[PDB]
């Protein structure tokens, strides 16, 4: 499920920056991270797909839809 992708079926792992906020990522169960950013998974995907700051662009290496999957499952924690 999008708990899988997030984990581990994501290349390079979001998990490995997320989990533990590297470079400042948005970390889970931390509204206030998220609350300034266009929360809207649609709008999140596009900055995941072209890189923000730190995160490489993931256009390619992952799927607008993996990468929903995966967004959804982080936000879904706040
Ligand atoms: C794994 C595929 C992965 C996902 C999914 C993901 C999502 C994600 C979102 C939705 C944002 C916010 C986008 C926005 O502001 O519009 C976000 C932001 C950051 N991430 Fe990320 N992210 C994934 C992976 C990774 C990896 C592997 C790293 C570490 C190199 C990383 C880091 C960051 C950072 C830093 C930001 C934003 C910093 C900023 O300038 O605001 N992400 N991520």
């Amino acid at each position: 499920d999008g708990e899988s992708i997030y984990i581990n079926g994501t290349a390079p792992t979001c998990s490995s920056c997320h989990d533990r906020g590297v470079a400042g990522a948005p970390e889970l169960n931390a509204p206030e991270d998220w609350a300034d950013r266009p929360s809207s998974v649609d709008e999140l995907v596009e900055s995941t797909l072209a890189g923000k700051g730190a995160m490489p662009a993931y256009d390619g290496r992952a799927d607008r839809e993996d990468l929903v999957k995966a967004i959804e499952y982080m936000l879904s924690t706040l």
